[PDB]
């Protein structure tokens, strides 16, 4: 009814321990969503063109030319870790569990309130907000996944992370087809390369509308819309990292001489010469069996061509890399490729009382040792004389193509049938939870943006829009814009995400690295005297696991 | 039989998760115990007298005069935390659980081996060790608790903490009655005070023997002795600490002025004068309602007379204190009373390859804020004029009895019917697990040495002794010592301690302090290149809990 | 005591013992508290000095109330300023029932 | 408990009342050395800060289910049942000088 | 701290830290909420335990 | 019956000084409003509460 | 548990005493003095009073 509520606020996460060390995690989340009427009631087709920026030779990485369809609908997106967990629940899950399953997902909309602004133009020009009890909110649930899938976590435009703060939805848009061609150059190149935007191929035109595809529900004040329960079928995401490289697989060599005194410089020693040892190598012309030459079962990780831009029908793009380097060799100073860098605003983890429009940034360096250190690689000739000569090695200090800043590791690629690698780790709080698999014949082995991939079907997207509120003067045969009453809405969203985890067990004599609070990160978890909150990122794969 | 084994080595700890968030922890432990034949086969009554040490005036804290009965039996004692858990299992229990129950306890002895040394006196004088298949080992289990209860963890004489290292049992002894009287003095006292050892009261003489009290089992090589399962009935031991003092109980005052800018120096302010506020105090002649004067429901902790030696029938002793101070005010520099100090050797956590006979020491500072800071206490007159006068306060800088190093906090005592306090926390690895309740009419509310107190009955003590191996020449009517064959033994001990714990839950937005490994304590959990191991102490009450 | 003429030994005296008998606190009309919560500690106090009844295992839960946010048309969560709301208040009726 | 700050509901049934703005204590560390009037120098009057081992930040939203009430709505707590010792309405007069 | 900076006034300490929440509390834990002086006179004069 | 407590005794701890609570104070023929005592509570309140 | 005696008497008499063969600052056990290495019979921790 008019003065009857249709739902209940709930933002609790529960832990229900089953038998055999399985625990059912059910995270609830509720928000207050503020929605304005759209700027235009029509679908647009806008072409973005920053050709003045890439007209300077060398700046071809800054390309932004694309085409998109601007729709009057808005999207409610809750596909991020920080929507469902606070740092206490995340510390509990990360420290106590070993693997994670994704079970189900629901959402609903209740307690709709529509108000109209009537700006009484005084000399202090005021505005009185009145309830419009007969206005409607239009809600479309794309359960068959007919619309193009747009995850909002990649643009940092999901729901907010604080339960006591009102949030906004994202204006929806999708990509339209275009053709462009950009020839690269460098600073000090004679002439201008081709920088051409061709247009649209008629064989690839797809124009989607919400009205022709999805049934749209009209919600007044006493109405309530509830999505049913979707059920996932996914692979488990493991909360442990591996440390073993190719240099630490299998049986170590037997030491015939052990140290007799304590110290960091009392080393052990194999008492056999390198040309008198036993074991298997893969060098048919070499009697040396060392730690770098001994045969391993497979290879962990691979080398990829890093900072490689590939061009296609719609312009250049960067090549994605599955796992980057990180650990004792690389810091914030030592720049690497493969580690993602997140940017976000005050709604998603930045300090709420900060000044300026510069976002907050961090680079996520994972714990799994599956990367490569490109400054220590080399090729050598198959003759394999051990004091190697100048013209028999390919070093990373040798120029490729005459360019002194390019070596062979920039174009190297060692992916093969012996390559083993790991899935991507979850990133709290800004990371995505699930993702959709590509509708192609040969599917990729992993995604670099989400730990779960719903294979057959994913949860349908939820669209929302304020219904048009017309005035007395309205002529559809006139070419001008539709004149509407200034209306906005407030509704309550409530979701429920259910997981399933397994409690970890101790295997070693020594303790394990855990997530804790100390004197350094103390004031990152409490509000300030004004109420400024923030959410700093936390690691997810803390405990180690033996690979082999 | 002779060539048949009678048991299985087991040193695994299991975690069996039940329903409703309860987990059954079952710790197994196994050792190899090395036992020699006793020095004498008789019971002795030895009186220890260090009267030359306390003959100097002022050293009366160094009293060691007592009397004891030296028995030829040895004790197998496994009442310590480090016998049952490694640091990985302790990290799991401390980080994941909230309370701890003690359920049952078993032990057994198997695979007995008795050998005789026959020293063939050559010029390199050798010794050949021969199996004596008909020798016996005597095992007595005092299941009715007839012998006096002696816990070996208070003298650091339990079993070892490493499963791959052979251990020894403790030679048993108990206290005999004596009477002594020592009058204290100081350096520069005219004359000598009374330093007299009187003797034994005949009303209090108790001489216990193992043979007249306990049935003794004789074990040959094919024999095996197994204690049954004892079942505890105890209160649960909680793995969370409290932080709330008397200054943080109840509703805070309402602030009429909040800060407008961020900073450590933008304070809030109650906008009411101290003589115009509302609330309840306990001062009938004072209109001031401040944070120190406002009525609280009860009192947390108490003041005790610290470093107070009390004298009785058998000499002076220190007064035990339940909870000492510790935290932001006290460090290793700022000495305190109430916090225990442990000393131990290479078998119990010291570095195994260290040099010297100086033991390893640490002071255990707990996390629970239930102590007192004696430098900030004061008494004042009941007239309560607020700028207080010199002769109306009792300060800790005022001398008591004319002594400049003694103030009133050394003789103060504020235990009352309003005092609330907490049980003692477990100390890993050197701390005791269970303790026996006193057989008196009015029992103490807690013990300062063990978190569990078995009230009605405790597990019985296990005594062990090599049976006498006589030679051909033996005359009992001759006053000389019995001549025996030099014999020793090796047997395997195996115990099983079962607990019950409850998994913790998250309640706050912020994370909780956990136990972790880092770059500082990294090499405390791995062996060295010689095999030197150590066990450093770990805290047990890490998470906080609201008191009120 | 200690050379101070305004302090005697009764200010530092304490004669609580195992022979001490004493009474519970009396109710104070009208300003006094009715019930109180027991401390969640291992060794609990024998009485409280502020309420005659102490609910030992559990006490009645507290009741919190708040007016829901009433936003205007201009609202930007990415702006560091304060949320602008419509000035709202409430009136409700409370009704309790205590049985002795 | 709000009775210790004199901030409960009103005592007259025919008079409108207000509720109390909620707040709780956060952890801090401070140290104050006492003195008297006419003491040479200044004692230590230091506010240290917060211990990270004792930080507890509670919110209503993450802990309690919150009901939304419009005009036609009504919220009713169930019946809680106490288990307490009886409070006696008689006093004792006998000292140690009047026993036996 | 300006109040307790004068020597001798250390009973007037008010330094603490608190969390200020936007919620309000309905508290009816007092004797005067439930009884008028007539009912209190009846209970006090006629009864012995409660 | 009853006990003696250290009266107007301020104890200090981690978070500052506080007064020691006393269970029962004196009162009767010897003590009046003039004769100040310790243990008896003192209430302050406003127009809403009496 | 009493302390272990490393030297027992060899003759009978009221003045043939035993002796702990460890110095007072070299013994093991639990005390309640955080600033003292001496473990004597008056300093050693007892369960209650």
């Amino acid at each position: 009814g008019v003065g009857i509520s249709t739902g209940t606020f709930n933002n609790q996460t529960e832990f229900k321990f089953l038998e055999n060390g399985w625990v059912e995690i059910t995270a609830n989340s509720s928000r207050l969503v503020h929605l304005n009427m759209p700027e235009s009631e029509n679908y647009r087709r806008v072409v973005v063109n920053n050709m003045d920026k890439t007209a300077v030779n060398g700046n071809m990485a800054l390309d932004d030319i694309h085409a998109q369809i601007v729709t009057p609908w808005s999207l409610v997106d809750a596909n991020a870790w920080g929507v469902w967990f606070n740092p206490g629940d995340w510390q509990l899950i990360v420290n106590t569990m070993s693997e994670l399953h994704l079970v189900s997902f629901e959402q609903e909309i209740f307690n709709v309130v529509l108000k109209t602004v009537s700006e009484s133009a005084t000399q202090p020009p005021t505005k009185v907000y009145n309830n419009d009890l007969t206005a409607s909110l239009m809600v479309a649930l794309d359960s068959n996944n007919t619309m193009p899938f747009t995850p909002a976590a990649m643009r940092s435009e999901t729901l907010g992370f604080y339960p006591w703060k009102p949030t906004i939805p994202t204006p929806w848009r999708y990509y339209f087809q275009w053709d462009r061609t950009l020839i690269p150059s460098h600073t000090g190149t004679s002439g201008t390369p081709t920088n051409i935007y061709h247009g649209t191929d008629p064989d690839d035109v797809q124009f989607y509308t919400i009205e022709n595809s999805v049934p749209v529900h009209l919600l007044r004040t006493g109405d309530e819309f509830a999505t049913g329960t979707f059920f996932f079928d996914c692979k488990p995401c493991r909360l442990t990292h591996t440390w073993q490289t190719n240099r630490a697989l299998g049986l170590p060599p037997f030491l015939n001489s052990l140290p007799q005194s304590e110290g960091a410089t009392n080393f052990g020693d194999i008492g056999v010469q390198q040309d008198k040892r036993r074991g298997v190598t893969q060098m048919g012309n070499t009697n040396y069996i060392t730690e770098a030459t001994i045969m391993r079962p497979a290879e962990v990780g691979y080398s990829a061509p890093y900072y490689s831009f590939e061009a296609s029908t719609q312009g250049p793009f960067k090549t994605p890399i599955a796992a980057g380097r990180g650990g004792a060799q690389t810091d914030e100073n030592q720049a690497a490729d493969g580690n993602p860098r997140y940017a976000f605003g005050r709604q998603h983890g930045q300090k709420t009382t900060t000044t300026g429009e510069t976002p907050e940034r961090f680079t996520y360096i994972a714990h799994q040792d599956t990367g490569r250190y490109p400054e220590g690689d080399w090729i050598q000739n198959i003759n394999f004389n051990l004091p190697v000569t100048n013209d028999n090695v390919l070093l990373p200090t040798d120029p490729i193509g005459g360019k002194t800043g390019i070596n062979y590791t920039n174009i190297f690629n060692t992916y093969g049938p012996l390559t083993a690698l790991n899935n991507v780790p979850p990133v709290y709080p800004n990371g995505q939870i699930w993702d959709k698999e590509f509708d192609t014949d040969l599917k990729p082995r992993l995604h670099v943006n989400a730990p779960f991939v719903c294979q057959n079907n994913c949860p349908g997207q939820l669209f929302v829009k304020v219904a048009p509120n017309l005035t007395n003067e309205y002529d559809p045969d006139a070419s001008a814009n539709m004149s509407r009453i200034v209306t906005y809405s407030d509704f309550w969203w409530k979701g429920k995400l259910v997981f399933k985890a397994k409690l970890r067990a101790s295997h070693t004599w020594n303790p394990i690295q855990q997530m804790s609070i100390n004197v350094d990160n103390q004031f990152n978890y409490v509000p300030s005297n004004i109420g400024g909150m923030k959410i700093v990122y936390e690691k997810s794969q803390l405990a180690p696991r033996k690979l082999y």
